[PDB]
DNA sequence: AGGACCC
DNA sequence: GGGGTCCT
C-alpha cells in the first residue's frame, strides 16, 4: 500500500559510449572525452590504466600515453541520445525522473502489480531474479517484498535489453524501495549489469558508504558543514542530535539529510518531460575582455535558437551569466535576465534585437571602462510557455 | 539573483 | 566542462 519498486538506470561512460558508437575505430582503444583541459570522462578500457573521471589532460596523457582524446564541448549529440534513452524507459511505464544526462528514475510499483495480478500463484513460486542480489541474500517467495522487487528486477532486464537493442547502449540498474536505494543499489556491480536491494539489506547497503559526501542530496556545502560538526561516517548521522542538526542546517536539511542516513527517503519519481530550460556556456581564461563577448554571445545565441525552434515551445525569459577572475577566489558566477520582447517571441531578424538585449544585459553587469576580467559566457533561455 | 544539489 | 533541477 505505501511501498514502492523503483528502478534506477544509470548508461556506462555515457559520453564515451556515444563517441564510441561514431567511430568504431574507438571501440577497441583506451578513450578519453576531453572539454577544455578535463577529461571529463572515458571508457573502461581507460578506466583500467589508471585514467578517472574529472582528471586534468596532462595527467591523463601522462597516466595513458596511449590515450585517445575526442572532443565532447558540443553536448548536441550526447543530448539527442539522452532523450532517446528516457523516451525509450517512458514507453515502460511514463513517470521517468531524469537525472543529468545518463540516468534516469522509473516507478515500476504499478507496472508490478499488474504483472503480479496476471500470474496464477503456481506460477508465483515460480519468479526468479534478473541479474545480482544486493549482499547475496536469500530471495523468500514467500515474502510480498522480495517478488515484487524481483518483478522490479525482471522489468529493469528488459529496459536494458530494449536499450542495447534499440539504441545500442548499456549501462546498469538498481532495483529498490525508494530513489535513494535504488541509486546506491545501481552501482555495486558494473559496467553493464544491474543489481536488486531486498529490504533486510538496505543497513548494509547504507554503511557500505565511507564517508556521509556519498549519500545522493548531501554536496559539497553540507558534508563541510558536517564534517566540522565530528559528522563524517554515516552512522555518526544516524546517531547525531536531531535538535543540534536542525539549529545548523535548518529543520529541512536536518530533517531530510537524517533520513536518508537510515535509508529512508519517500520523495516521489517526478515526470521529467521536456526541459525546463535551454542554456550553452562558454570556458576561457581571460579571452574576453572586452567585445570580444558580443562575438561570443553572438555564438552562443546562433545555436541556442536552433534549440528553441526545434524544440517549439517558445521562451519568455532570457538570462546572461558571467564568470570573473583573479586571483583564487570563490565559486560564484553573477546573471542578468529579463523578459523576452511580445514581437521577439516568434521564431538580423531574431538575431540584432536579442544580441542587443543580451547586450544590455552584459552591460548592466560589466563597467566596460575601469573593467573586470571574464572566464565564462553562458545564455539561458527558460520560462517556456 | 543567487544558493544548494545532481550528472 | 558543460550542462541541468528546484528552493530562498
Ligand atoms: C559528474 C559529471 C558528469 N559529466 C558528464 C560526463 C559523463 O559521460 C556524464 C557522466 O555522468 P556519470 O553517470 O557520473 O558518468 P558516466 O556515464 O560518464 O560514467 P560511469 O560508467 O561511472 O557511470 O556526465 C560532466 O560533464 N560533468 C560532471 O561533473
Ligand atoms: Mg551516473
Ligand atoms: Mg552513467
Ligand atoms: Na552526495
Amino acid at each position: 500500500a505505501s511501498s514502492r519498486v523503483i528502478v534506477h538506470v544509470d548508461l556506462d561512460c555515457f559520453y564515451a559510449q556515444v563517441e564510441m558508437i561514431s567511430n568504431p575505430e574507438l571501440k577497441d582503444k583506451p578513450l578519453g572525452v576531453q572539454q577544455k583541459y578535463l577529461v571529463v570522462t572515458c571508457n573502461y578500457e581507460a578506466r583500467k590504466l589508471g585514467v578517472k573521471k574529472l582528471m586534468n589532460v596532462r595527467d591523463a596523457k601522462e597516466k595513458c600515453p596511449q590515450l585517445v582524446l575526442v572532443n565532447g564541448e558540443d553536448l548536441t549529440r550526447y543530448r539527442e541520445m539522452s532523450y532517446k534513452v528516457t523516451e525509450l524507459l517512458e514507453e515502460f511505464s511514463p513517470v521517468v525522473e531524469r537525472l543529468g544526462f545518463d540516468e534516469n528514475f522509473v516507478d515500476l510499483t504499478e507496472m508490478v502489480e499488474k504483472r503480479l495480478q496476471q500470474l496464477q500463484s503456481d506460477e508465483l513460486s515460480a519468479v526468479t531474479v534478473s541479474g545480482h542480489v544486493y549482499n547475496n541474500q536469500s530471495i523468500n517467495l514467500l515474502d510480498v517484498l522480495h517478488i515484487r522487487l524481483l518483478v522490479g528486477s525482471q522489468i529493469a532486464a528488459e529496459m536494458r535489453e530494449a536499450m542495447y537493442n534499440q539504441l545500442g547502449l548499456t549501462g546498469c540498474a538498481g532495483v529498490a524501495s525508494n530513489k535513494l536505494l535504488a541509486k546506491l543499489v545501481s552501482g555495486v556491480f558494473k559496467p553493464n549489469q544491474q543489481t536488486v536491494l531486498l529490504p533486510e539489506s538496505c543497513q548494509h547497503l547504507i554503511h557500505s558508504l565511507n564517508h556521509i559526501k556519498e549519500i545522493p542530496g548531501i554536496g559539497y556545502k553540507t558534508a563541510k558543514c558536517l564534517e566540522a560538526l565530528g559528522i563524517n561516517s554515516v552512522r555518526d548521522l544516524q546517531t547525531f542530535s536531531p535538535k543540534i542538526l536542525e539549529k545548523e542546517l535548518g529543520i529541512s536539511v536536518a530533517q531530510r539529510i537524517q533520513k536518508l542516513s537510515f535509508g529512508e527517503d519517500n520523495s516521489p519519481v517526478i515526470l521529467s518531460g521536456p526541459p525546463q530550460s535551454f542554456s550553452e556556456e562558454d570556458s576561457f581564461k581571460k579571452c574576453s575582455s572586452e567585445v570580444e563577448a558580443k562575438n561570443k554571445i553572438e555564438e552562443l545565441l546562433a545555436s541556442l535558437l536552433n534549440r528553441v525552434c526545434q524544440d517549439g515551445r517558445k521562451p519568455h525569459t532570457v538570462r546572461l551569466i558571467i564568470r570573473r577572475y583573479s586571483s583564487e577566489k570563490h565559486y560564484g558566477r553573477e546573471s542578468r535576465q529579463c523578459p523576452i520582447p511580445s514581437h521577439v517571441i516568434q521564431k538580423y531578424d531574431v538575431m540584432t534585437p536579442m544580441v542587443d538585449i543580451l547586450m544590455k544585459l552584459f552591460r548592466n553587469m560589466v563597467n566596460v571602462k575601469m573593467p573586470f576580467h571574464l572566464t565564462l559566457l553562458s545564455v539561458c533561455f527558460c520560462n517556456l510557455k
